[PDB]
């Protein structure tokens, strides 16, 4: 499933982040909360557009 794959590559993302000073927990944890919700409505661009944030994210804060 894409849904999935998208989704777990995001949270990847999001645990560096967090492990490595820049995010702080709150962000990762509403991040986390939008991806379930994007993992039960199942709509892969939704999905995707979260990860897009989060490497927009990754790329300013690195």
């Amino acid at each position: 499933l894409p849904v999935e794959k998208i989704i777990r590559e995001a949270k990847k993302i999001l645990d560096e982040l967090l492990k490595r000073g820049l995010i702080d927990p709150e962000l990762a944890r509403i991040a986390r909360e939008v991806l379930e919700r994007a993992r039960k409505l199942g709509n892969e661009e939704a999905a995707r557009f979260v990860l897009e944030l989060i490497e927009r994210l990754r790329r300013e804060l690195s």
